[PDB]
């Protein structure tokens, strides 16, 4: 009926990816997975993940949504066996919001907050905090005595305003009791739900608009703290901290779980964003430098992320007592208590506080949407009753997502925020990957895949992609699985431990989406009505060239297809 | 279009209207209202009510049903600015099924411990009830303190049992701790859910011989209690105290509104299953002999079941030294803690509880299973979608019963109980019964259904019906709304205050329901084209003769219509 939706500008589709791809501050905390006698810890396997893994499956997802002209579940048309997996990264990106949207709603909360001129991390007299009084210590504020426990910094204004004004975290003592939903946050996930939807209602036309501005904001707002990174006293040793560069030294390096799910997450592999994005593309461009231009950009934008966290810490780190690794907070609340705490000290701390809020608030609007896009897109194609019903579909989606984040926005709502996420997301997208590391390489061909590439445009991967599409990318991907099957260790706070069954429901949710794919295959196998022989055949086949079934002639039975690279 | 199932034989739907109509309410509650509303002079109040205000209700929702053989909401296709009401009733036993499912947990978690031969409730020391710490004291035969109410006593093995190895209370404090779902009771609360299903997965001509069982079952297990029930010493005096005549209880106004209430609870009008029940009929079943049959069976069942429970009560007393004020209580405190006692002290005390919580679980199940269907009759009529595929439809109403029931299986769930159940039931069934009398009395009219029961039976019905249904019962039912709302309590448990936010949230899904009624009918206004009185009319006219709004022949628009009796 209705012809296929695209895109308004070419370059609106540079935009809006990267405006999904910046999700570099809150999620990119180095501290958290940091060295302890190896030296370069996240930086040499995220490269490596993005060189190995990173931009072929980036090319492949690409090109994949921009043949087959369809969502990410509805590809699998190509092959009917792993369906699954369309749903898999269908429930992965709503997961994703899940959390995304009270990050948002924090963001949010802290650009309300930070209209006062006299900043709530400025002082300790319960200016616009909620400090228990007993340990109201303030370095610069109060000369006191150098009582560091290991720099113990849950107790500074702007953490104290995080943890307890924003958050409410003593009220609940964790997971067992997460509390209520606390009101100001209620009001926060409804505006930015609201905002979600009133982008979304419409359509990818309409969003258009709203990628370009939320992809500027972030280009004028990072080099006006960069300018200032190291200017300040002691933040020169920041950028000290940073590049340590150690030749044949390494502890963790070139194998890590965190480095795969954080270059994943970035790019947008594995949740179905980049195949619902291609799939308004227009059949005519160019995956292979947009694909290119995205990791180059995301490399660099990694890179000035941690020069600016690392020259903040450094900052804090001269301004107060400070022990080196643990000076800083950890937890999903890296920005929010970093940026603030030395944007208060800068001059003219009211704009330079709006302007990152304004910035952190646009980047999270903008991957929450190009979250939940995927979802719609994918569900659309599914059902067509869905496509027909647009604006009904996304107040639904939107609505399921405010109500499932009460868990995640109440006292105790951070213990959840992270642990169930995490678990998920890690297993989830790698499963995702590992299927789809699969999928186009050995049942469907990737000579047919770039046979198609070819049909698409003048230039064919050379053999380095197709040779990563097909062994390089499935085996680094299965060991990133053992690993994180094996060498898995029990999900803990700062200073709180989840208790055992905390980890069997993070295990069960992820397996949630993980057995959507056995699940699909055993429903084809079912529903076919034929023998094994021609199940199988169904089951491996196009939908297209099904008739082929008919005729007895499966390229995939042959070995030829397969050793055929 | 395949026509409606019918039932096999008209004794499966006299028998399914017995089942649904009796429950653990005709037998915890309705003997503690006699005693204290006049003791003798109870069925003064309560035999009116049910000739005045009962028994119409009953034959207007028999004949409503049998007219129109379509579900609770689909009905109301005479007028459509009643059909929100349909809704309404819907979300009604759906809420109440929430809860209601765990009281028949509670009753299987009961027969499973009194399978053993040495029953937890007998003793204390830890016999599989959580002891309270506090040197729980054997009931009576041990320690002889007892000058203080015993049913407010919770030291015995009986409530220990109810409330800490059944209930797991003490790990809970209130609504705002609720706690995580108990093991025990999430594998009963499945296992119901799970009979249910398989009883409701193919309608009416697989769960009618099911409640045939049940149609025996309590009765039966009633008679051999009242066999026990002349036998055991002092179960005279409990039966002098169930009838002792005071006619001057008869001036105080809490005993007619008590007696009101319980008649309307006890019958079960308006809650759609009436009307699900009466659909599959044929159209010319008798509805005037089967509702008077099934109101004559309720208050005899309740009455003939007030004495063994008053039997029992007399029992312990006598065997407690106490009077029956003491031991008189109401509700499933007061079973599951005083009659299990009993019968530990009862000789065979084994099969006298295995067939006491059989009686309940078969009070339990035939109740949820004609609240589950006339949710299932309801949305599967105005849907027709759902018409077919009952297999997954039932599984997911099941499913979603059972997830939205896991906050009252909890460790702090009977709160959740509560309130669900008093606020919930009470104001939205009664504004939802209000709602219904108004508009077939007076804006569908009474003459017009008059006419409806003559050509379903041959008999046009008296001028007592007839007004007993636009005069005596919608005032009846004003009256019982406006003592409802005037008279309302704040919530209280045994001990503990309900906080306000509590009635707040209760209050919220009340005005909810009684809003979504009104968003139905502005819906229905709106969603019309025409003029202001063509929207009325379209609002108000039935489906059936649409016509007559263009030839300008609205019947309702007439004093006449009004005038009628
Ligand atoms: C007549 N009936 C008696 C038994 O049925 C109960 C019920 C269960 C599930 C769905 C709807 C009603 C019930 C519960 C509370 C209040 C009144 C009633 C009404
Ligand atoms: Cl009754
Ligand atoms: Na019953």
């Amino acid at each position: 009926a209705q012809p296929r939706e695209t895109w308004g500008k070419k370059i609106d589709f540079l935009l809006s990816v990267v405006g999904f791809a910046v999700d570099l501050a809150n999620v990119w905390r180095f501290p958290y997975l940091c060295y302890k006698n190896g030296g370069g810890a996240f930086l040499i396997p995220y490269t490596l993940f993005l060189i190995i893994a990173g931009m072929p499956l980036f090319y492949m997802e690409l090109a994949l949504g921009q043949y087959n002209r369809e969502g990410a579940a509805t590809v699998w048309k190509i092959c009917p066996f792993f369906k699954g997996v369309g749903y898999a990264v269908i429930l992965i990106a709503l997961y994703v919001g899940f959390y995304y949207n009270v990050i948002i709603a924090w963001s949010l909360y802290y650009l309300f907050s930070s209209f006062t001129l006299n900043l709530p991390w400025t002082d300790c007299g319960h200016t616009w905090n909620s400090p228990n009084c007993t340990d109201p210590k303030l370095l610069n504020g109060s000369v006191l005595g150098n009582h560091t426990k290991y720099s113990k910094y849950k107790f500074t204004p702007a953490a104290e305003f995080y943890e307890r004004g924003v958050l409410h975290l003593h009220e609940s003592s964790g997971i067992h009791d997460i509390g209520l939903p606390q009101w100001q946050l209620l009001l926060c996930l409804m505006v930015v739900v609201i905002v979600l939807y009133f982008s979304l209602w419409k359509g990818v036309k309409t969003s258009g608009k709203v990628v370009w501005i939320t992809a500027t904001l972030p280009y004028f707002v990072l080099f006006v703290l960069l300018v200032h990174g190291v200017t300040l006293p002691g933040a020169s040793n920041g950028i000290n901290a940073y590049l340590h560069i150690d030749f044949y030294r390494l502890k963790e390096a070139t194998v890590w779980i965190d480095a795969a799910t954080q270059i994943f997450f970035s790019l947008g592999a594995g949740f179905g964003v980049l195949i619902a994005f291609a799939s308004y593309n227009k059949f005519d461009n160019n995956c292979y430098r947009d694909a290119l231009l995205t990791s180059s950009i995301n490399c660099i934008t990694s890179f000035v992320s941690g020069f600016a966290i690392f020259s903040i810490l450094g900052y804090m780190a001269h301004e107060h007592k400070v022990n080196i690794e643990d000076v800083a907070t950890e937890g999903a609340g890296l920005v929010f208590i970093l940026y603030p705490e030395a944007i208060s000290t800068l001059s003219g701390s009211t704009f330079w506080a709006v302007v990152f809020f304004v910035m952190l608030l646009a980047l999270g609007l903008d991957s929450s949407m190009g979250g939940m896009e995927a979802v719609i897109t994918g569900l659309a194609d599914d059902f067509q009753v869905l496509k027909r019903h647009r604006k009904l579909f996304t107040f639904g989606v939107t609505f399921s997502t405010f109500l499932l984040a009460l868990f995640c926005i109440t006292k105790g709502g951070i213990y959840v925020l992270t642990l169930l996420d995490t678990f998920a997301a890690g297993t989830s997208i790698l499963f995702a990957v590992l299927m789809e590391a699969i999928g186009v390489s050995w049942f469907y061909g990737v000579d047919r895949f770039s046979n198609d590439i070819q049909q698409m445009m003048g230039f064919r991967p050379g053999l380095y992609w197709r040779l990563c599409w097909k062994f390089v990318s499935p085996a680094f991907l299965l060991f990133v699985v053992v690993v994180s099957i094996i060498n898995f260790k029990p999900l803990t706070y700062d200073d709180y431990i989840f208790p055992p069954w905390a980890n069997w429901v993070g295990w069960g949710i992820a397996l949630s989406s993980m057995v959507l794919v056995p699940i699909y295959v055993i429903y084809k196998f079912l529903s076919t009505q034929g023998s094994l022989w021609e199940r199988l055949a169904y089951g491996i086949t196009p939908e297209n060239e099904h008739h082929l079934v008919a005729q007895r002639d499966i390229r995939q039975f042959q070995l030829q297809h397969w050793l055929a690279i």
